[PDB]
């Protein structure tokens, strides 16, 4: 598909590979479900830019690993620090703030997607941070974890991705797909 060719020429190959591994691990093929292929690559790159944000070895990346290794690291963090075991796999863990983080990249209002995630988690301790393709963000307790400059790069990157899809007339079908 055209979306697949764009995703592959838009994101770096390591990111594309982790999304491919993660989709086939859950029975989905990137060549058919090309919109979900785009969304996993975006979500992946955001998590890695996020993890790059802040100090050194600050975030233990949970997303991008296979399920059983990801839960292995979560169980170790839980028995290490003593925090509650979340019901759903998060994306990061903040060693500085001592909390798991769920990262979301949406095509709706940050309030709606935050509400969906906050009610589905129902763990209270897991921190939530939502980005949108228009530069908007919402985070638990208005605590945005990272500095402004790091968050602004993610927002800028998201909007750069949005324009690239639109130039290829793919942005409309992509938002009408989440
Ligand atoms: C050189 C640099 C590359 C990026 C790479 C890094 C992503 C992340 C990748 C993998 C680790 C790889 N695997 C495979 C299985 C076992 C395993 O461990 N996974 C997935 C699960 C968690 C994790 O770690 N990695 C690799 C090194 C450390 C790291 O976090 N990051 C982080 C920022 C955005 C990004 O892409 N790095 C490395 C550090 C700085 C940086 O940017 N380049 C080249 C030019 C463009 C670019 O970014
Ligand atoms: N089909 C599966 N493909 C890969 N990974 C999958 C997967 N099912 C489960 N996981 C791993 C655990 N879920 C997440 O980590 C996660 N989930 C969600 C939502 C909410 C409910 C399911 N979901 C979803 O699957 O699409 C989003 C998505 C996007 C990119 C990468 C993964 C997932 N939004 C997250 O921001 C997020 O990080
Ligand atoms: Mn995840
Ligand atoms: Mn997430």
């Amino acid at each position: 598909s055209h979306m697949e060719d764009f995703v592959r020429q838009c994101f770096n190959p390591m990111i594309v590979e982790l999304a491919e591994k993660a989709m086939k691990e859950y029975g989905e093929d990137p060549k058919i479900e090309t919109n979900k292929f785009a969304a996993i690559c975006t979500h992946l790159e955001v998590c890695f830019m996020y993890s790059d944000g802040g100090s050194k070895h600050r975030f233990e990346i949970i997303e991008g690993r296979d399920r059983i290794m990801a839960w292995t690291v979560v169980n170790s963090i839980c028995n290490t620090t003593g925090v509650e075991k979340p019901k759903f796999l998060p994306d990061l863990y903040d060693y500085k703030e001592n909390r798991f983080i769920e990262i979301g990249v949406t095509r709706r209002e940050v309030h709606i997607y935050y509400l969906e995630k906050a009610n589905k988690i129902k763990s209270e301790k897991t921190h939530i941070h939502i980005f949108s393709f228009t530069g908007e963000e919402m985070a638990t307790k208005a605590d945005y974890t990272l500095d402004e400059e790091s968050r602004a790069r993610i927002k800028t990157r998201l909007f750069t991705i949005r324009q690239e899809m639109a130039s290829r007339s793919l942005w409309d079908s992509f938002r009408q797909s989440e």
